[PDB]
């Protein structure tokens, strides 16, 4: 193909990150993906007219912050920062992941989307309205997604590609 993206999944565990992956190559709702494999898929897609290759890291393991880790972050191009609609404290943990991104990568314009994911669920605890008010602080689209339904799923990666774009022709 044409064009190649390197796009990166992070947030806490259990949001739904692998699930959300699975989903984008396989079309399939994964119930169980092992928590602790982390592992790079592609995605071979059209959007708007240009054909594209994504790579996708999807981040799971032991927390640690190697130098070795940064470098391997920083090849990143673009992130989804994913929390789950039931989990508070996974959205009070997006300000880290973007403080994260932004050490690795030097630079407070980086692509980014912010994915409330699990939207199927009836058991809401973070508002739909406090996620957008965060992220339009952060300057980046919010997008609804649920990897179970696959609602959004395809709306967030694109996005994220979007969001790259842009940030090239700047
Ligand atoms: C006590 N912690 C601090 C406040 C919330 C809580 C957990 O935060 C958390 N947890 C992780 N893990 C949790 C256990 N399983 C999955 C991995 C992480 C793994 N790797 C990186 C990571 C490392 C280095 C550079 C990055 C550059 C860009 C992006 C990322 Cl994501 C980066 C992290 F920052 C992680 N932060
Ligand atoms: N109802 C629902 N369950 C989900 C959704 N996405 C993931 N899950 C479930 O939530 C748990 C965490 O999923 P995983 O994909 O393993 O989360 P990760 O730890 O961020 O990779 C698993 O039990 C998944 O089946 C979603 O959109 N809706
Ligand atoms: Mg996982």
């Amino acid at each position: 193909g044409m064009t190649e993206y390197k796009l990166v999944v992070v947030g806490a565990d259990g949001v739904g990150k692998s699930a959300l992956t699975i989903q984008l190559i396989q079309n399939h709702f994964v119930d169980e993906y092992d928590p602790t494999i982390e592992d790079s898929y592609r995605k071979q897609v059209v959007i708007d007219g240009e054909t594209s290759l994504l790579d996708i890291l999807d981040t799971a393991g032991q927390e640690e912050y190697s130098a070795m880790r940064d470098q391997y972050m920083r090849t990143g191009e673009g992130f989804l920062l994913v929390f789950a609609i039931n989990n508070t404290k996974s959205f009070e943990d997006i300000h880290h992941y973007r403080e994260q991104i932004k050490r690795v990568k030097d630079s407070e314009d980086v692509p980014m989307v912010l994915v409330g994911n699990k939207s199927d669920l009836p058991s809401r605890t973070v508002d739909t309205k406090q996620a957008q008010d965060l992220a339009r602080s952060y300057g980046i689209p919010f997008i609804e997604t649920s990897a179970k339904t696959r609602q959004g799923v395809d709306d967030a990666f694109y996005t994220l590609v979007r969001e790259i774009r842009k940030h090239k022709e700047k």
